[PDB]
């Protein structure tokens, strides 16, 4: 018999290997003077929870619905209760089986209500800019088609269907569909209709699309200018007027504009453009660049640039992937502020919107087709559909869509075929199709490494080692000779590097040497711009970012998710403040004299006239001398010496020795510009003189020993432990010496290579390093300065179970004003567990004091926190800030908040001041323990006390980028090793 | 300066390497009729967190002592409120630094005021029979001296000390000393005095010590007796008397007893002695027995002996180490009632009152020696004690008292050196010492496999592979010749094998066929008798055990501790049920043809007049005849064909085909034993008449169609899922294909060997397992009879991000009355993750009802649960539990409870019945998800939600022993393939 189960039909339509139906021609997303009328706002929407439930119902009438509640559109739809988001990075949270779908697969039903006049007859379409994932569109109750591409465009025309005045748009929305299986991107899934719906007239005589081509000649100075517009896919006549320019063409014909000023980032020149015909105009905004590849270079108007980029994906932490206008303006503002010039589009178009204006506040763009099929990798690329022909017209189609959106934006300088799709026939295809439609863009595409239908060569998160040899062309060839002499007249760009996740990231440094040097590398794009926190309410009313698991998933992948240089809200995190220094492009270096600096413009086009070049000394009371240095204008590439005012070097020689002092010349915006005010900061450079070493108080004040207790001077010392129990009067619950601390998210990562592959925090664990017990050997009192004496505790450090340990001895030292300690660390038997090396965290103390630090200041780096491989932003200078704001609000909690390179501190722990000085040192100080720190999933699971852990570090290892990419590099790893140090110590009441 | 730490004297002894100081000469426990004073009772207690603390504040004479509070002695402290059992397996719970102790040491010290009369002077001694680990003993202010060894005697003369009236005895306890390092059973640390503390006069011209020597000349039959009795170590005059023998000697003299009735663990003949000077007389339980290792093979008077044995730790789950007499007895009791005749006293030496015991009921003991070592094997042995001269008094002083105290007792036929001790001098020194101070018992140690030392060749889980090897004589050699040729002459014996953890153990069967059949095989020990669960009360009121971390431990090893055939309650497991089966001295073969049965008499010494021999024919309507036949004894190791009574014959004969039937054979005790009453089930066998393969039934009903169900005689089903949602009114929330269980502790430890040594849970885990989908393919009627149809549902099962899948066709059949069920699995792709295998855990369906099942009744295997490698005690018949009892009540949940071999169920959901027939199933019924089944901790994680899951398996997998030893054996895996299997359904309300 028969087939008797239900949704046959539906489910035969999202299995479908077919592009949408019922569509108009791909075309340029374009600025017009036809009528036209959003229609977001407040829809009404239906979920099912999968097809063989969906009602047919006749609900496309909109008459008698039952089960629809409001919701706003555009919208992820997840985010406003209607299911929940789900994370997962790399597996698909479905059954591997293309083109089917599971079973559980919700269905949404939108539905909106709208009046149309009479300009939108008799001709008017119908625009979708995004519907995940698969869309079918009904007016009417006439069905008009599909969608699919969920970041593509869509339109329809509704000629003949919309009729004047009352209209019912209806629109079936499947979260899953064949297309998932091509929309595997690291990010939520989330389905909806989450960008614009409008309604657009097209009257007569008519422009539907038009290709800006406007090309620039270095040599001549010549703007080079063709603009092709068409209707129904057929040139016509149409006037182009650039005012600015004094240019009068026609449409379809190539000129050459005597004299154009270049687009580029740095100097983003746009001329404002009209295309019109009869009976309609387009506004553009033309940007005169030509891109070329030349002697294994990536130019840009003749010259070789260098990117300074971030991945951008498009999310809202309570929007899902609608992003505000305003969100988008301020983001982008805040990349120009750290000093990024590139955006990938990671890895999907963006919001049409998007691109004017990247080409208004100037970034260099790598535009990606939404294509991504990661979860085949594990099967070893089987079923992949970017080799499957029956994939290839849905494929061809996605790379369709995405070029003839975006054709016109001189930002974009690179086309990308996708992310990680393995290699295939349909990616070659979607190669073939674009460089015969737009050749004025290099080709970019990372998953097919022999780089055979690319133009440029890419990889991800190759080492430090990796591309120091690429950028000499020295790296391996491939087997096929062809192919590797292609490849090799290649530049190279990593796409995704210093992946961002959490304390980190480090290895920054040693990239951008490379990036300098070697005119092959075109730089990179740091994986990535922002963490994906989706935002969580608690009983309390207490906010904080969730990430994968925590609405549910049964598969996930955590907080891989929460992976970016700024929070979802857009906060920076520290990474970003080091990420500006590293990439900053003016170089200044502060002679060691403080006679001058030298400045090395690093700029590809621009001089620096639109710098203010500024200098202050300050001190410890403060500012001493301050001002303004005139910069004759340095080319783009050059370097000059630039003279400092003699009163700043004169201060120098005056300074008494171990005065510390700081000099600091930095360059600002000499005006506004677009993305920052004046005086906004861009480059820096600084020479210090450093404070004398710690002076080690006179021995001059005696033990007094008693029952229980110890005294010398100011410290008590509990006679059973040999540990200070007060000094000064503040209470110390507790001092030790630490190797270990919370694991970040790159400890949590594999380091791959050698026989072990465990996690450094797995590593730690096996090695009882978090577990750390301490046993007293002795206590004893020695001879020290006119009859006083020096306490010395002898103690060993060890883990249960474990037959390695150091040796420690805490050498008391007092003159009853200041105290001197110096700690002696020694290994007693081999670091050796699991037959692999243990590597410590750190060489540290830890003290525990029974009361609360409302204050911390040091002189050292700073303001924000610094480890051994990153910490480049922070300065050298006088900080202080209140405790809560040492922290750095990880949605993970983990190890953060150290400052390296410290040479003095002061907790205010209310009315009494604590202070330390020694060599350089690492401070953190925090008011919960770091086994609060490392159990916490959360930020609520952070609690206060009552106490401060204050921890003083001789040594720190690095934080690498494990999680994805490099460890920590050789220079920062922290082996065992023996060490002494010395500290000294007073309670200013 | 001088020293100034607390606590330096206490400590230095605490790292001492000598033995105890002070005691009296290590003897025999005796039973004497000196007067003798028990001192348990209630104590006064102090705490101490460690010895630098611990006060010094003459709190030994009992006046005016703050702190302390009533706890009873003997105790382990931590069972009664006082810091906390922790558990630990091979890990120490301390730094690794010998001798040295941390810093967290409970100090715990006891005093009790006890009242001496003149009976007890001049002369008389302080018996202290266990402290854990480190005891200081005073008695009225005097220090008598320090003991160490936890598990072994130590007296103290108080001549002189003791004074008449009043006295006051302090004892001063470590948790910790140097003796923990040797010390390390995988057990719970309990520090406390655990045994009993005695007050005994020892009158002038009395015993001290006493030497048994009963040898049995099997072939005379004479008893070869010397009774040594010394006094201050020097031999004395004293009178041996044996009643029963009319026997009147000299002690210290050898002699011949011309027909003595030898003692083994079958027979345990013992014969009352007493040995008698001028003041003091002694009371002997003498077995005669002589033991030799001849062919290699273990002999014990003349021949050659199977050991069917357990490893008895003593712990009580609410006692600790302190185990009731009442316990002790019964639980020996219901060793002898699973047929186990061997004890092997894991790791250290039991309560001196057991021996007495073993001797009586019968039991071959391996006595050990406490020592253990464990946690120095993950640091390649360095600093082993076993190896370290410094040790050698230590440990030659612990075997010394081992030996003495339990010398004289026919029950221990072997002295073991330890466990998991490594190899090194002291250990050939403890053995050098046995080897001359009593030659008369064979000596073990597995620890050093070469056998230096030993008289046994000894391993602990040697594959059933190995064992088969062994047995043959055919291992590998040594590499020196000389040694080799030693342990090839040694018969050999399991100390560990069969690890009893949870779900299991399998395996069993295959390693009792090698004993039987190859004589240098001894046989093997069970790890091990009893789970040392803890019991832990709940606010509710609910008691449960726990295990390690459940006591805030801060490393620890889980439910490993909880492993035995028994709970700590001494309430059977499964495999213990099983293990009586395996090890049943008697095989009873029944004749296919009921007319008699073949008998083996397995046992070494009795023949079988002490068994009635009972036949019973059971069919579904109850006993359809049974008797007793006589049964002419059968020799030790003889065979013979005993004719059953012809009714029973002519009763098979005369069976209508098809009709179910099963006739049993059971040897039980023809007499009440000193272990169990007449009729207790000893031995058993059955020839079963299976019932009629099922029916399908005729399809003669149709299918009604409808807008969104479907009905098919009583079933009705979804249209959108195509599974049934009711059947004869039930109704079926959710019904599957299942392929996984929650995993067992078996299925969570590593499969060594391959290059895949994750535990089979993990490879469960990411192979998607644990997470099935199901996705709807079809839904189709097709002709059936008569107008009536089948109905066929075609799904496919896999799992989220896999490609591997299985098709699953479910047709369905009604004649209206009986529902027929065809199932069929096809595999669609090959199943490999991570570049292996994936296995199955079964082959079955899920129905989930949703209604409560009262009880289950089935006929197939029982009463209790059967999987592929188990189930040897489940017996073939008809079954009724209480769904309460269906569950299997392990500590750790997990999968438990199968019913392998069902051909038919009965669940009773209240007023309605649910039928299942088919082919041989498995059977589970519980009331809540398999996911609630994993991921419970503990049986309170448990909870009942209302509805019924019943799982009928066509395939299970074995359980194998992979937690500690073998995993799944071959023959038992279960990989992917492909099957079809048929069943019958019916509701009889
Ligand atoms: O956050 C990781 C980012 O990097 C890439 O994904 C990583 C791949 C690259 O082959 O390596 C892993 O670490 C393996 O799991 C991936 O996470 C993606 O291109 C990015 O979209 C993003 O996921
Ligand atoms: O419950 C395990 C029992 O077996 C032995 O310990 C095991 C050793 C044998 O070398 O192998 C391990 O599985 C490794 O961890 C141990 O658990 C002990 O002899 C027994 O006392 C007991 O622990
Ligand atoms: O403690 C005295 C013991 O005497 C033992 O036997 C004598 C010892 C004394 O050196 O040496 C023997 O040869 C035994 O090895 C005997 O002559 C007793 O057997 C012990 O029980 C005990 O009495
Ligand atoms: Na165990």
């Amino acid at each position: 018999g028969r087939s008797l189960e239900l949704g046959a039909a539906d489910i035969q339509d999202l299995e479908s290997f077919e592009a949408g139906r019922g569509a108009l021609p791909a075309r340029a997303y374009l600025q017009s003077d036809a009528p036209r009328l959003s229609l977001n706002g407040e829809w009404q929407f239906r979920l099912s929870p999968g097809s063989r439930v969906a009602p047919d119902d006749g609900w496309q009438l909109g008459e008698a619905l039952n089960g629809f509640e409001s919701l706003p559109v555009p919208s992820s739809w997840p985010m406003h209760g209607h299911g929940a988001p789900a994370y997962t990075n790399v597996q698909f949270p479905f059954a591997v089986e293309p083109p089917h779908v599971p079973e559980a697969n919700p269905i949404g039903d939108h539905l909106v209500v709208f009046e149309a006049g009479p300009e939108f007859f008799p001709h008017a379409l119908l625009r979708f800019d995004g519907i995940e994932s698969a869309g079918t569109v009904w007016l009417n109750g006439v069905e008009l088609g599909t969608t699919r591409g969920s970041r593509l465009a869509h339109e329809f025309d509704v000629s003949g269907i919309l009729e004047q005045g009352e209209n019912t748009l209806a629109v079936r929305v499947a979260q899953f569909s064949a297309a998932s299986y091509v929309e595997d991107q690291d990010m939520w899934w989330l389905p909806g209709i989450f960008r614009d719906v409008t309604l657009q007239a097209r009257p007569a005589a008519g422009i539907d699309d038009v290709f800006v081509h406007a090309g620039y000649d270095h040599i001549t100075g010549e703007g080079i200018l063709k603009v092709e517009a068409s209707r129904g896919g057929q040139a016509i006549d149409a006037v182009v007027r650039v005012p600015e320019l004094a240019l009068e063409l026609a449409a379809g014909t190539e000129v050459r504009v005597p004299a154009v000023e270049p687009w580029s980032a740095e100097v983003p020149k746009l001329y404002e453009a009209a295309v019109s015909a009869a009976g309609e105009s387009v506004a553009l905004q033309i940007g005169f660049r030509s891109i070329a590849i030349e002697d294994a270079q990536f130019k840009v108007n003749g010259r070789r640039i260098l990117l300074r980029g971030v991945n951008r994906h498009e999310h809202h932490p309570r929007l899902g992937r609608v992003v505000p206008r305003d969100v988008v303006e301020a983001e982008l503002r805040l990349m120009k502020q750290h000093n990024i010039n590139a955006i990938r589009t990671s890895h999907y178009p963006p919001h049409p919107q998007f691109l004017a204006l990247a080409d208004q506040l100037g970034f260099y763009v790598v535009l990606e087709c939404d294509l991504e099929t990661h979860g085949f990798e594990s099967a070893g690329w089987a079923q992949n559909p970017s080799d499957d022909p029956q994939w290839e017209d849905a494929l061809v189609d996605r790379m369709r869509r995405t070029v003839e959106r975006d054709k016109n934006h001189a930002s974009v300088v690179m086309w990308s075929l996708g992310n990680e799709a393995g290699t295939g026939r349909n990616l070659a295809a979607m190669s073939r199709w674009t460089k015969d439609r737009d050749p004025s863009r290099p080709i970019h595409y990372e998953g097919d490494w022999s780089s055979e239908h690319v133009d440029v060569y890419s990889r991800m998160y190759a080492s430090q080692a990796e591309t120091a040899l690429i950028g000499q062309g020295i790296e391996p060839a491939l087997n096929d000779a062809a192919l590797d002499a292609r490849r090799r007249a290649m530049p190279f760009v990593l796409c995704q590097y210093v992946h961002a996740m959490g304390n980190g990231p480090g290895g920054m440094s040693e990239y951008q040497a490379l990036f300098e040097k070697y005119p092959r590398l075109m730089g990179g794009f740091v994986w990535e711009w922002l963490e994906h926190g989706i935002t969580v309410s608690t009983a309390d009313g207490v906010d904080h970012y969730g990430y994968g698991g925590d609405f549910g998933e049964e598969v996930h992948d955590g907080n891989f998710v929460t992976d970016g240089l700024v929070d979802a809200d857009r906060r920076p995190r520290p990474g970003l403040l080091d990420f500006k220094k590293v990439i900053e492009p003016l170089r200044i270096d502060v002679a060691r004299d403080w006679t001058g600096f030298t400045l090395r413009n690093g700029q590809d086009f621009a001089d620096t006239s639109a710098f203010s070049f500024r200098y202050e000394v300050e001190a410890d009371g403060g500012a001493l001398d301050g001002g303004t240095v005139d910069v004759a204008p340095v080319a783009p590439q050059s370097e000059t010496v630039v003279e400092l005012p003699g009163s700043v070097a004169a201060l120098a020689a005056g300074l008494s020795d171990g005065r510390p002092a700081v000099l600091t010349v930095r360059a600002v915006l000499g005006a506004d510009s677009a993305w920052a005010d004046a005086g906004h900061e861009v480059a820096w450079g600084q020479s210090v003189r450093e404070p004398g070493a710690p002076v080690p108080p006179a021995p001059v004040e005696p033990v007094q020993v008693q029952d229980s207790e110890l005294t010398l001077g100011p410290v008590v010392f509990s006679r059973a432990t040999g540990m200070p129990t007060s000094i000064g009067g503040v209470p110390v619950e507790k001092l030790g010496l630490t190797l270990w601390w919370a694991p970040t998210d790159n400890d949590l990562g594999r380091e791959w290579g050698g026989a072990d592959e465990r996690p450094l925090a797995t590593q730690w664990k096996d090695a009882g390093l978090n577990r750390l017990h301490t046993r007293l050997l002795g206590i004893s009192a020695n001879p020290g300065q006119d009859g006083g004496e020096t306490l010395t505790v002898r103690t060993r450090v060890s883990a249960a179970d474990k037959q390695y340990g150091v040796l420690v001895d805490y050498t008391w030292s007092t003159d009853g004003e200041t105290v001197g300690l110096r700690t002696q660390v020694r290994r007693d038997g081999t670091w050796v567990n699991r037959g692999f090396e243990v590597e410590w965290a750190r060489i540290g103390l830890e003290f525990v004091l029974g009361e609360e630090t409302e204050l911390v200041s040091w002189f050292g780096q700073g303001p924000h926190q610094s480890y051994p491989d990153t910490g480049q932003g922070a300065r050298a200078g006088w900080f202080s800030l209140p405790l809560a704001k040492m922290d750095v609000e990880y949605v993970r909690p983990q190890e953060c908040g150290a400052r390296s390179g410290s040479r003095s501190a002061a907790l205010q722990l209310g009315g009494r001041t604590l202070e330390i000085c020694g060599d350089p040192f690492a401070l953190t100080v925090r008011p919960y323990s770091q086994d609060v720190l490392d159990a916490a999933a959360h930020r609520p699971d952070l609690k206060a006390d009552g106490r401060t852990y204050l921890y003083v570090d001789h040594a720190l290892r690095g934080v690498g980028t494990a999680a994805c990419g490099p460890g920590v590099l050789e220079q920062y790893r922290l082996k065992p090793r023996d060490a002494d140090f010395i500290l000294t110590l007073k309670v200013r009441s």
